[PDB]
Formats: C-alpha cells, structure tokens, sequence
C-alpha cells in the first residue's frame, strides 16, 4: 500500500458560493459540484469543499498548499483579494511573511477557511 | 506560480496524543511536534494536526488521502483499529466500500477527524 496524495477538505455553509470563489477569483479548475460536496484543482493539486451547519467549523479550518514562486501567486491575487484581514465580511489575503521554515501567505476564503500558501527556503 | 501539493490539517484538542496515534498505530513518520501544531507523513504524503478549543471542529473535519492498494492498507490496520464505528469513545475504521468514483474506507481518529482513504476505479 502506497499513499499517493492528500486532499484538504474546506468547510462551508454554502458550498457553491465558496467553490465559485476558488474557481473564478483564485483561478482553480472545477472538478465537480454537488449541493453538499465540491472539488477544485490547480496544477493537479486538489481541494474539496464540504457543507457543515456551524460557522465555527470553517472559522477554525486550515490547509497548507506548497507552491513554487509564491511571489507570482501573491501578485496574481493582489488586485482580486483585499489585504484588509481585520475586516471579516470579505475574503482577504495577508502579505508574504518569512517564517522559520520558508515564506508564506495566508488567504481567508468567503466561507472562513484559512489556507496557507507556502514555499520552502 | 505552480502549486505543488496540498496538506490537510486535522484538528485536535490534544495534538500530541492525536499525532502519537497517526505515528504508532497508523505507521506515519513524524515530521515535527510543537504544543499546538504537529506534522506527519507516509510515502511523502503529509498531514498536519493543529489545536482547537472546541470539539465540534474535529468532529466535523475530514480529509481524503488517495492510495494505491487500499486492500493492503485496510488489512494493515484491521487488527489495530476497531470496526465499531458507532462507539464514539475510540477510533474506528469502516469496511472498504464501493462508491461511484472508486473504493474507499473511512477512519476516525482519536480526535474525531474523519479521513477517507480512497482508490480510483
């Protein structure tokens, strides 16, 4: 038995809207969408999105995506996603930060999930 | 910018205990452990484990791991993890199920996270 890859599952009270963001704003390709369960990918890296009935769940859900050329990716998204992280009514994206293992930025989606885009250095 | 891989983040009120399960029971290799944040991997596939203060979060957290030879993996774990899913006091593992996209089993860890081990067919 060999493990092949891992697929983070984001949570959302509204799967469809959250998936539309990952696709149209962030530039992921749709894999599938049902009412309760959605999937997207970019460069073969997949993320699923599953419905929940309590907002505390997505507000406490995270994922990491390892990237190459984090600078290009942040620039792609800088016009599209607010840098005002303190405003919880909209998605937002942090600046790129240097952390002890590499560089990363965080992105909070419309559902509340926090995804870390990171590069090892 | 190229995405390289995705890393699911499990939730837990007790990170250390949950990581000890993934390592000692499930046979993952430790990557790191701090009080609030842990990492493991197997065949290069990583999972992180992050602390939360509300049990509803891990009880509603999922991940998918794509595998090859799901039958070998289930057999590896069958003596080690109860098949009594209805008993919530211990980890448990479902039987392998045929789903419209392939075959899969679910594993609920001590923290409450549900991870799906799946094979495409």
């Amino acid at each position: 038995a060999v493990l092949l890859s891992g697929v983070p599952v984001l949570a959302a009270l509204d799967v469809s809207t959250t998936q539309k963001f990952w696709i149209e704003v962030l530039g992921f390709t749709e894999e599938f969408l049902t009412e309760d369960f959605g999937g997207v990918s970019r460069d073969g890296v997949e993320l699923f999105i599953c419905s929940v009935e309590d907002q505390v769940v997505p507000d406490n859900t995270q994922a990491w995506l390892r990237v190459r050329d984090i600078d290009a990716l942040h620039a792609e998204w800088s016009a599209r996603v607010s840098s005002d992280y303190a405003d919880a009514s909209h998605p937002a994206m942090t600046a790129i930060r240097e952390v002890p293992w590499g560089r990363e930025f965080g992105l909070r989606d419309p559902a509340g999930n926090l995804v870390h885009f990171s590069e090892l250095s």
